[PDB]
This record gives C-alpha cells, sequence and structure tokens, in this order.
C-alpha cells in the first residue's frame, strides 16, 4: 500500500548476512569493505532487534559490528549521557517509571548469554557426528580451512577481549556484561582491572541483599590489591555488624585470623581504626567463644533435650546485642558461672557484686558436680575454674582473693579432701600467693566458720613449706 522504510534498523543487516552466506565471507572476503558498509550502507542497521536477523548474525563469527552498532544504538537510547547516570543515580525504578528504559538492555543482557552459549558451542557434528534437526545458533564446522585457521572463533576470542580491553569510552565495557560476567565461563571482568570496577564493587558492597550474592568477590574483586593484612577493612561493610552472635563461623574466622593476629606489630596505619577495633574484636571473640561454650553445653543437654520452648523468647528479641545479655539473663539452665565471666569480660566493680557471683558460681559447680562429677566434686570445681582462669587473663583488681577464699574453705569444710589438694586447686588457678598470705591472715584472726575445725594446721603448713623450698608457688 506503498509501504516504504527509507532507514532500515534490521531488514539491511538480514539481507547483507544472506549475502554474508552467498557472497562476502567475513574473514576472508572484503573485511575492511564490510566494516565500511557495516557503517555507512548499514548505519540505518545501527540498533538491531534480537530477531531472525540476529540469529543468523550470529553464524557468521564478526563481532565489530555487534560493538559499532551498539555504539550507535547507546547513541540511539542515551542521546546525551542518559545511560552514566541510570547506574550511576542508582535504584529509583520504584515506579512505572522507572523500569522504563531496562527495555532491551535486559535483553541485550539475556540475549548475550544465549549467544555466549550458542557461539561457544559446536555444531551438530561436532558434538554428535551425524546431524539430526539442527538447533538454531551453534556454529557449523564443515570444509574449514587446510592450514589450522579453520578455528577462527580462538582469534574472534582474542579480538572480542581486545574490544573490551581497548575502547573510546566503557560503553561496550561495563554496560553490556550484566547477564555475562555473572554466567558461567566468563573471564573478562576478572582479567580486566577497570579504575570503575572498585566503584561499581563499593556501590554493590552496600546493599546486603545485594552484596550476598556477589559477597565471595566482594572481598577479593572489590579490591586490587593483595589487601594482605586488612582487618576489619571489609568487617565495616560486612553486613550485620555479626561479630558474637552465630559462633559456627564466627571462630572459624577467629582462628583463621587469629593464628595471625599481630597486636602491637604495625602491620596497619590507623590503631584506632583497625588495631582499636580488631582490639574489640578480641574481646568479642572471648565473647562469642564463651558464649558459644555456653551453647554447646545447653544444646547437648540430656536433661534439656530438644530447647524448643525456651532458647527463641532469647534469640528472637536479640540473638547476641550484648554479652551480658545472655551471660546474666538469658540461660533458663540456671548457669551463674556465665554471669561471673561475663563481669570479668564486662568489667562491673561491686564486692557485694563479685563476691555474690562467687558464691552463686561455687553452688553451681558443686550443685552440678553432685548430679555429674568426674572423680572428686573439688576435682570438677578444679576443671571449671582452670577452664575460666585460661580464658580470661586475670585482672589484679578483678580477681581478689577475699573473695574466693571464703568458699574454698566452706568446700575444705564440707568435702574432706588432702589438704596439699585444695591448695594444688588454687594454686594452679594462678591466684596470688601474697594475697593468700594476707587472706589467710586476716581470716585467721576471729576462727571465722569457714576456717573452723582446722583441718590444714595439722599437716598443710610442713607441706607446703618443703613444698616451696624445693619449689615455687606449691
Amino acid at each position: 500500500p506503498l509501504l516504504y522504510s527509507t532507514d532500515d534498523a534490521i531488514c539491511s543487516k538480514a539481507n547483507e548476512l544472506l549475502q554474508r552466506s552467498r557472497q562476502v565471507q567475513n574473514k576472508t572476503e572484503k573485511e575492511r569493505m564490510l566494516r565500511e558498509s557495516l557503517k555507512e550502507y548499514q548505519k540505518i542497521s545501527n540498533q538491531v532487534d534480537l530477531s531472525n536477523v540476529c540469529a543468523q548474525y550470529r553464524q557468521v563469527r564478526f563481532y565489530e559490528g555487534v560493538v559499532e552498532l551498539s555504539l550507535t544504538a547507546a547513541e540511539k537510547k542515551d542521546p546525551q549521557g542518559l545511560g552514566l547516570h541510570f547506574y550511576k543515580h542508582g535504584e529509583p525504578e520504584e515506579d512505572i517509571v522507572g523500569l522504563q528504559a531496562f527495555q532491551e538492555r535486559l535483553n541485550s543482557y539475556k540475549c548475550i548469554t544465549d549467544t555466549l552459549q550458542e557461539l561457544v558451542n559446536q555444531s551438530k557434528a561436532a558434538p554428535q557426528s551425524p546431524s539430526v534437526p539442527k538447533k538454531p545458533g551453534p556454529p557449523v564446522l564443515s570444509s574449514d580451512p587446510n592450514m589450522l585457521s579453520n578455528e577462527e572463533a580462538g582469534h574472534h576470542f582474542e579480538q572480542m577481549l581486545k574490544l573490551s580491553q581497548r575502547s573510546k569510552d566503557e560503553l561496550f565495557s561495563i554496560a553490556l556484561y550484566n547477564w555475562l560476567i555473572q554466567v558461567d565461563l566468563a573471564d573478562k571482568l576478572l582479567q580486566v582491572a577497570s579504575p570503575f570496577l572498585e566503584p561499581h564493587l563499593v556501590r554493590m558492597a552496600k546493599v546486603d541483599q545485594n552484596r550476598v550474592r556477589y559477597m565471595d568477590l566482594l572481598w577479593r574483586y572489590y579490591e586490587k590489591n593483595r589487601s594482605f593484612s586488612n582487618a576489619a577493612r571489609v568487617l565495616s561493610r560486612l553486613a550485620d555488624m555479626h561479630s558474637t552472635e552465630i559462633s559456627l563461623q564466627q571462630r572459624l574466622e577467629y582462628i583463621a585470623r587469629a593464628i595471625l593476629s599481630a597486636k602491637s606489630s604495625t602491620a596497619i596505619s590507623s590503631i584506632a581504626a583497625d588495631g582499636e577495633f580488631l582490639h574489640e574484636l578480641e574481646e568479642k571473640m572471648e565473647v562469642a567463644r564463651i558464649q558459644l561454650q555456653i551453647q554447646e553445653t545447653l544444646q547437648r543437654q540430656y536433661s534439656h533435650h530438644s530447647s524448643v520452648q525456651d532458647a527463641v523468647s532469647q534469640l528472637d528479641s536479640e540473638l547476641m546485642d550484648i554479652t551480658k545479655l545472655y551471660g546474666e539473663f538469658a540461660d533458663p539452665f540456671k548457669l551463674a558461672e556465665c554471669k561471673l565471666a561475663i563481669i570479668h569480660c564486662a568489667g562491673y566493680s561491686d564486692p557485694i557484686l563479685v563476691q555474690t557471683l562467687w558464691q552463686d558460681i561455687i553452688e553451681k559447680e558443686l550443685s552440678d558436680s553432685v548430679t555429674l562429677s568426674s572423680s572428686d566434686r573439688m576435682h570438677a570445681l578444679s576443671l571449671k575454674i582452670v577452664l575460666l582462669g585460661k580464658i580470661y587473663a586475670g585482672t589484679p583488681r578483678f580477681f581478689p582473693l577475699d573473695f574466693i577464699v571464703q568458699f574454698l574453705e566452706q568446700q575444705v569444710c564440707t568435702l574432706n579432701w588432702d589438704v596439699g589438694f585444695v591448695i594444688q586447686t588454687m594454686n594452679e588457678i594462678g591466684v596470688p600467693l601474697p594475697r593468700l598470705l594476707e587472706v589467710y591472715d586476716q581470716l585467721f584472726k576471729s576462727r571465722d566458720p569457714f576456717w573452723n575445725r582446722m583441718k590444714k594446721p595439722l599437716h598443710l603448713l610442713d607441706c607446703i613449706h618443703v613444698l616451696l623450698i624445693r619449689y615455687v608457688e606449691n
């Protein structure tokens, strides 16, 4: 009906590919004339609709058409920098207007993957010599030159890669890679190190939801540099600030970083930002290990089989906001050792508080031991106390003898054992020996109930005398 299209976006390319098959081979005939025709006689083709025309373009290996026509496309898509702030502005689509020009960009992305698969693959014969109906897309492999110039695809690779490495702008680099680099067998983005890789990586990291998909890549690819001894440089970026909560991986990181932890080493310039932060991380590491020990006990309890009804009233509200929450509050199993452990881990200074925690701990261990003790209640007590005194480096004001001693004398009173052995438990916990003398002299005055029955003066003085002369702190 007189219909006539002066400029054609795809018909020209379709016809030209028909001629490429029948008249002009891209690699061996009229390559420069084909480029020039591509720009000036196929300038109208510029933007090509992913269609049958593109399917017949796939069988030939030419790609200078892809890159330059895409340039003219970004010309006919972004007239004056529309693309630059498209990503650069960042997630405004939440409306009918935002998801508008994504069309044919997502199509070029999915299509690129389709092209990657079909172009990389082989013909019917190459995967299977005999040929049944042929899938459109795979390159045919027949009557290839005697010389091993048959494998054009290899330099096709080299060419397209140069295209990636070399461009006036970033248009065919960053823009057409969305559904190609996040699919199998893509090595261009990793090999290239553009000065814009890092900013896109930080932008992806900013959103936790976006970050998780790229998280393993996010740490490495984000940093061009080895980042040899980065500690909390990705940790600030790391989401949920999850240092002491899960403890099924936090300790894995703690050990795999602490068998290299270098404190006072001057590895990183900002002590306040890295040294101070990693110091807090070390405190948190103690927190996580201790809380994890709480978890392991409560989880493998036989007396407490399932843990369905108690743990979630604690976990759902705060999983691990603060250590003392679970250390002093969130332990239905009634652990008190955790309470004083977090009073040392999280410093609190009440003689009455510290003292009561001591009594609560002693009563907890004796009660558990009667229910279950390896040998002698005192021996189980020794197990627990060395465990506590090893994880916690002793603080001189935070480990007063006066507090422990009354309960130790209570234990000697209740459970009769060799006098040298209670001395061995306290001695092996590292308890101050000067304060041992001072406490055992203050306490002796007035014959306090704890020191009654005079079990030690029997042979303790002489045993400790000989023990000391041969050896210290014994």
